[PDB]
């Protein structure tokens, strides 16, 4: 015990030691002469408040895991990083641990590795100043507050014997997503799945000003996290006589609890262990600087020497800091390594925190066993029964690396046939009138979408599949995270030893045009706008038109790797137009359908176009119910003028390069044939019409393409209503295509009339009785296949 | 007591009675006949399950509201409706009470008002199924969940007299935003201000299944809402009367309020109390149907009865429940009013819930009183410290209707001479070394952007003002709760009793262009684009170019009401421009620049330019950042090559309709004479190209237009190299010009690889040293001063 802690208190020393040299030092990093102004950076970025709780939690977790491994136990430990910009720490935390050596030569623990992670620390061209993927067992960026815990949770299903220790801060804390995910313990069920050790880095201070939980006393903190499902101990370094004896106490008790935990079962709730570690900010650090408070307070947040190049007293107090480490006893000046109580210390390679087998994607990735797509049929279309028959297959044939999750909106969804296969996970206890509840549930259902994410995310970046699904309305509560998301994928697009991922699948439906019970609360097609948005070759929505459609795009999005996918369709009983062939073949030319009504004839592939047989208008639609509004002003067309020629395309899939698919995605040659140079164009868009603006920006000719969407109008009312308040009903479509040829109010003017007397007089039928006339009602649609 | 609990238990009778009516019946709404299947909607929209707690918790507020006015006491009481799906009863609640009479007067307290409102629910052209500002009293819609407490805290600041009972319920409260909101009660004094009452409604069931609250027993929710500060009371309807309960919990609720507010013996922080009330969901309605269960159960939430006009049975039950309520013994069926009973239950006029006098936009709105406008001195411009100069006369100005809110980035953000008028808000201890907290404090600090934008949006919509700064980074997170408050204006444009009221005012500052401290996590340039896409006269983006032009802005956006402002600039050193106070004032007529190079003209008018000179190339910036780049470039090309002939152009302001403002936003003929039909256009963008792609699709001949903004690229590095990632540097801009106006790549040969040149070495020493070439460092630029 003794030497034991005598080895933390060296490792802490040391990890310090290059903490300071990183933030600082250019020069000169072994202190053999006395500093002078030469040796320091120009620019003095970067952090130190929250880095001596990182080192002592990394050495305390070292020492923890070489136990557990003396006693012979499969528990396996791993370290998740909240504050990320405490990162230099954490890498010096690797540094003496051989883990970055084994993915960069020249970080070998020697002197010239030590220069080599000092000069290069926040330099351009070196190491980055926050956590990135390029750091070795870094799944979590750190960057935007929050999400830890729900990552943290996320990475723990299905791999038993791992346990997370994740580093949250206490202004982090305060944070929405942070609060909502203290209840996650209730759904997931430790014993089969793996425990998440909490530990809250309480030095009580934000960035400039104190904390919320930093005010709270530790009756008003043990009584707020018990009131949750959690157990929680608290250390404090202002009344210890000796911290890190405290430290490994409460480390050695945590860990014997949750090996009490796993070997047995219980009836009931667990409680899991939580750590609240109350330190001075900043600890170890200069006291005072120019008559303020530096350590113990928030002006320690980021470097607290800044003018070090220039005055001589800041120089003294920087060497005297750096000096009081004794880095002449750890390290070896002679030879330029370490002596012999690292390897005394360290544990052997397999069994180091850094290089966790349950975490990395490498060792954890498979495929997926895709079921046969069986394209069944009944009277009406129904997609979101047809993707719940799949994605049961899917359950049935992959039993345990896929998961589903729902912000309680399964049935509501019309996604209930997957209960066939699996139940809802669920801790608590059951009534008999309840149905679809069970311990081992792979479907997960929180009303926080933060915390779905969190999930969703944790569970793929460890290596494995997952599908989550919600309201196309509530979609951009969790934004701005799925952005973070993005930037890992590009920052793991330069790195040459990470490896494939599963991509990121959202089912998004009961879109606004047909809220029946809701009114213009739930209706805003803005996420699939935010998701086209990031340019990195990621960004996918996939637009059925039917059930065929629907299960072929799902069985597309199973196949793609490293992308992020949106797919939107109604669950209203719909018209079917495509058959499975037909859906497979356009998926495959990119999505893109395209019909000639004049001659009856299906395009499906782009050659052999008639350059001398031109359509005179366009009708293009994006999305189930302009495609019906569409289709039906096109059977008007036809029934009435019939003279002029109407080519019909649809749009199925979107991506940030332009139309189509990452794969196949259209060029700006083939958009010519498609599309005539000059004819025009009416467009009816599912979301907002600038979202299609500005991918058609790049296209022929965008003067002369009338892009109609949304537009932000509605209430509760008839969906013919909803449709025609928006311009996007088939009455005004045939107005403004009779319109935009020819002359249009010269020869076509009492068609005008007569269409929109039609269109008034649906209205009025709609606002009299309740119901959509039967004319609309029972209309007749085309067929293609 | 018994006569007012006996009054109490009539009027929720009443509330029940036409909460059904308003669901199901079309036709015969007092049940003079029996019951027929041509008396019933023939859609049956609309909730059940949450009524019956908002009946009960409304009768004994107006209870308690009578017995509050015959003590004589000057507490005001008012509600608030968090589940908004249970719009029907709160309207029942608003028609015994003649609050819906004084405004439609179609709504008169008799048979006649009673068929308005029964007939007209969910109807089309009727009321909304969900809650809307077409409903009096109401400021919060309702539609997300979770923004109820903080909209309500701050809605409850400077009114010392209001109290706000705010309903909550079970599953909405595991949103983050709730768990979050929970701690708001540690910045803000209710002595001076009013207290904010959250009831939690506690039903037990969500949508499609059980809560976590539910689940959690009375000693778990006890520990956790007083762990929080708060003072939690217990009611459930498995008792003898949950009625005489009720009261004596709102009675005693009522006596801390008054014990607490008017003493003010206590100096210490306080403990807000809070209502916890248990009931089944549904209660009071079918009990069972097909063999399962309804009430007590999540089947409850929408209707019940689903197949009422075509079954038998169900219509058999829907009568014997709609007799359950005996309307006989409320209501005279022959004089058409109700009996003498309700006049003696609701309190004197104006002093009624559904009227409060402190809620109302009107009879509180002031205009704001607006310092006098000063320049700024010294080289470099500081636009930050300008605009916090301007806002603490702001506030010296203003010192009852005016506040400022901020993410823990006040310092960061250099707006801390703010500080000379008014500290921070903070009800708990304050150390010796720490500074700017007080208890009066009128700047509100916590690191959940959530609670900052529901205080803002609370204080505003009763009628006063407020400023909200924060990172652009991390706007996004509150991107979709600011739409549904855009949603909100919407409505108010079509209501005709709905006064002005003060602009949504942000100032996102610390851009991705200068994060020296962080990484790739700190850039996302997003949220001006989802403030952009509300297509109803609503969005407003200000982009300064210096501490004058920012002082400008933040004068013109104070003086606009029912909108949306964002306010983007950087926070470095940067030169200083056209801006002398005067020329930029008149400028913001208009909000765009144009100078001619080839003959140092400036122009304010655009019906001068003349039509028989124009310019070879225009090269346009959005931004300060990018406008030292392009301008820097300008000065390259005028000493390279002088036959070209350059016109410079800056937008200051971009609109929803176009470009400008939208009192003056710029049209389709003005922008053929500020930009040429088909000389090129080098656009660069503050943020990502395809927002600016979507507002120029409807602008004249958009294929011409280069758009280049950030890219998604960037890391730890100098300004420069930052610049130069994303294709933006001065260089890539004269590149960019040089080969848009060659005819052929051999006549500017050499220019452009001298550029690429000089790029590659300033790259190079930037490499090499971490500093930024002296070259880059002490350039020199021009000025329209
Ligand atoms: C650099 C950065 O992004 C930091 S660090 C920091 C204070 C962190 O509080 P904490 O007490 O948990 O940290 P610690 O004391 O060092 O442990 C803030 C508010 N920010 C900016 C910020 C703002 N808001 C959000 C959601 N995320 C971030 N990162
Ligand atoms: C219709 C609608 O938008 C409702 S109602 C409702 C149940 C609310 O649970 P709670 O028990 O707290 O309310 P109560 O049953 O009425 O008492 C949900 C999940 N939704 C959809 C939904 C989903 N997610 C979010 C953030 N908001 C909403 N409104």
């Amino acid at each position: 015990s003794g030497q034991n802690l005598e080895n933390i208190k060296k490792f802490i020393r040391a990890a310090n030691y290059l903490t300071v040299s990183q933030i600082f030092l250019q020069d000169n990093f072994l202190l053999e002469r006395p500093l002078t102004f030469e040796d320091i950076k120009p620019r003095l970025l970067g952090h130190w408040g929250s880095c001596p709780g990182v080192n002592w939690v990394y050495a305390h977790l070292l020492n923890i895991q070489k136990q557990l491994e003396f006693a012979k136990s499969g528990l396996k430990a791993a370290f998740m990083l909240g504050p990320g910009h405490a990162f230099p720490a954490l890498q010096a935390n690797l540094f003496m641990e051989e883990t970055l050596s084994k993915v960069d030569k020249k970080a070998t623990r020697n002197a010239q590795g030590i220069e080599y992670i000092s000069k290069n620390f926040s330099w351009p061209g070196g190491f980055p100043s926050s956590a990135s993927p390029f750091t070795p067992g870094v799944i979590l960026e750190g960057g935007e507050l929050g999400y830890s815990l729900s990552t943290a949770f996320g990475a723990i299903l299905d791999n038993p014997n791992l346990v997370m220790t994740t580093l949250i801060g206490d202004g982090e804390a305060e944070t929405g997503s942070i609060a909502a995910a203290w209840h996650l313990s209730k759904l997931i069920d430790p014993v089969k799945n793996g425990v998440v050790l909490p530990v809250l880095h309480l030095n009580g201070y934000k960035i400039s000003g104190p904390t919320i939980f930093g005010s709270m006393s530790d009756f008003e903190l043990i009584q707020f996290f018990h009131g949750a499902g959690w157990e929680p101990k608290i250390v404090d370094e202002y009344s210890a006589e000796d911290f890190d004896l405290e430290l490994s106490n409460a480390f050695s008790n945590a860990f014997r609890d949750i090996s009490r935990i796993k070997f047995g079962r219980n009836s009931k709730f667990i409680r899991l262990p939580m750590i609240i570690m109350r330190s001075k900010k900043g600890s170890s650090g200069v006291k005072e600087n120019n008559g303020q408070k530096i350590e113990g307070n928030s002006l320690a947040h980021q470097v607290p020497l800044l003018k070090a190049k220039t005055d001589k007293n800041e120089l003294e107090k920087l060497e005297n800091w750096m000096k009081s480490y004794k880095f002449d006893e750890l390290f070896d000046y002679e030879r330029g390594e370490f002596k012999w109580w690292i390897n005394d210390f360290l544990p052997e390679n397999s069994s180091r925190i850094g290089r966790n087998r349950f975490v990395d994607a490498n060792l954890n990735f498979k495929e997926l066993k895709l079921p046969e797509i069986t394209e069944g049929f009944g009277e009406k279309s129904l997609a979101m029964n047809a993707v719940g028959s799949l994605l049961e297959k899917v359950f049935e044939k992959n039993p345990d690396n896929f998961r589903f999750f729902s912000p309680d909106e399964t049935y509501s969804n019309k996604l209930d046939a997957i209960f066939e296969a699996t139940s809802r996970s669920w801790q608590r206890e059951i009534k008999p009138w309840e149905k679809d509840l069970a311990k081992n549930g792979r479907v997960t259902e929180i009303l926080s979408e933060n915390c779905l994410q969190g999930l969703l995310q944790g569970y793929i970046l460890t290596g494995r599949y997952g599908v989550l699904t919600s309201y196309e309305a509530f979609a951009p509560v969790i934004s701005s995270m799925m952005d973070q998301y993005a930037k890992f994928l590009a920052q793991s697009k330069e790195v040459k030893w990470r490896g494939d991922l599963a991509s990121l699948n959202y089912i998004l439906t009961s879109t606004g045009w047909r809220q029946d019970h809701n009114g213009f609360n739930h209706q805003n097609p803005s996420f699939i706008d935010e998701v086209l948005r990031r340019e990195n070759g990621i960004g996918q929505i996939f637009l059925p038109a039917d059930d065929n459609s629907a299960v072929a795009a799902i069985s597309k999005m199973l196949k793609t790797r490293n992308n992020i996918n949106v797919l939107v369709a109604g669950k209203t009983p719909e018209p079917r137009y495509f058959s499975l062939e037909s859906a497979q073949k356009q998926l495959e030319n990119g999505g893109i359908f395209v019909f000639d009504s004049w001659k009856n004839q299906k395009i499906t592939d782009w050659d052999s176009i008639s350059e001398d047989d031109e359509p005179d208008l366009i009708l293009a639609a994006s999305g189930d119910y302009v495609f019906k509004e569409t289709v039906a002003a096109l059977q008007v067309l036809l029934h009435d003028v019939a003279q002029v020629k109407i080519r019909l395309v649809y749009i199925q899939a979107l991506c940030g390069k332009g139309i189509g698919t990452f794969e196949n995605t259209l060029s700006k040659s083939d958009f010519v044939k498609i599309f005539t140079k000059d004819k025009p164009v009416i467009f009816a868009f599912h979301g907002y019409a600038k979202t299609l603006k500005s991918i058609l920006f790049d296209y022929e000719n965008p003067a002369r393409i009338q892009i109609n969407g949304y537009e932000e109008k509605g209430s509760t009312t008839t969906p013919f209503d909803m449709l025609a308040r928006n311009k996007v009903s088939r009455y005004d479509i045939t107005v403004r295509a009779l319109k935009s040829v020819s002359e249009g109010d010269k020869v076509f003017g009492s068609l005008v009339k007569e269409y929109r007397k039609r269109q008034d007089d649906a209205l009025r039928f709609a606002q009299e009785n309740s119901v959509d006339a039967p004319e609309i009602e029972n209309w007749d649609y085309l067929r293609f296949f």
